[PDB]
């Protein structure tokens, strides 16, 4: 399925080349511009654990998730990955725990040492 495919066929987008964050572009977005550091970014997403269970979804909440890019307001894989996206892009990200929740995990449903799968849509970005 899609997690296996990004694991085996994804591109390493880490600056250290440690394969901690792998990406596939699923829907090509608009133009060439990506957000810059500090921009307000608006995403839709769904996340799954490596046991197959959904752990989160903005679609199910009927509202996007909004954060300022490159500020550590989200897991490292998201700061790194969303920074590569175009407006309108949909991607898959495969995130090793060092770029996610590490040994701590995150209650209620993310265990320790968890590799995570996300589908992310970059809806919009704007400077403040």
């Amino acid at each position: 399925g899609a997690p296996a495919t990004v694991t085996e066929q994804g591109e390493d987008i880490t600056s250290k080349k440690d394969r901690g964050v792998l990406k596939i572009v699923k829907r090509v977005g608009n133009g060439e511009e990506t957000p810059m550091i500090g921009d307000k970014v608006y995403v839709h997403y769904k996340g799954k654990l490596s046991n197959g269970k959904k752990f989160d979804s903005s679609h199910d909440r009927n509202e996007p998730f909004v954060f300022s890019l490159g500020k550590g307001q989200v897991i490292k894989a998201w700061d790194i990955g969303v920074a590569t996206m175009k407006k309108g892009e949909i991607c898959h990200l495969l995130c090793k725990p060092e770029y996610a929740y590490g040994s701590a995990g995150s209650l209620p449903k993310i265990p320790s040492n968890a590799t995570l799968f996300f589908e992310i849509e970059l809806l919009d970005f704007k400077g403040e």
